[PDB]
């Protein structure tokens, strides 16, 4: 499944926020991906997510595919909202 968000954090997704998203994604069996502007990366890789240079105002899609895909997605959505990263 997938869900789209808008990035609202001023400094966008640098290493710190990227680490938060990966630590959550890392807890699930599903494959978890982050798409931005037509580029797709593993959400279980910090370097992968930082390489995008995602900034404030960006639209991103997160998908999960597997046995815990729907709880994986919920987790990430909450992670994202609690941290002020995106909504």
């Amino acid at each position: 499944a997938q869900k789209t968000f808008k990035v609202t954090a001023d400094s966008g997704i640098h290493a710190r926020p990227a680490t938060v998203l990966v630590q959550t994604a890392s807890k699930y069996d599903a494959d978890v991906n982050l798409e931005y502007n037509g580029k797709t990366v593993n959400l279980k890789s910090i370097m992968g997510v930082v390489s995008l240079g995602i900034a404030k105002g960006a639209e991103i899609t997160i998908s999960a595919s597997g046995a815990d895909e729907n709880d994986a997605l919920n987790a990430l959505e909450e992670t994202m909202k609690c941290e002020g990263l995106g909504e």
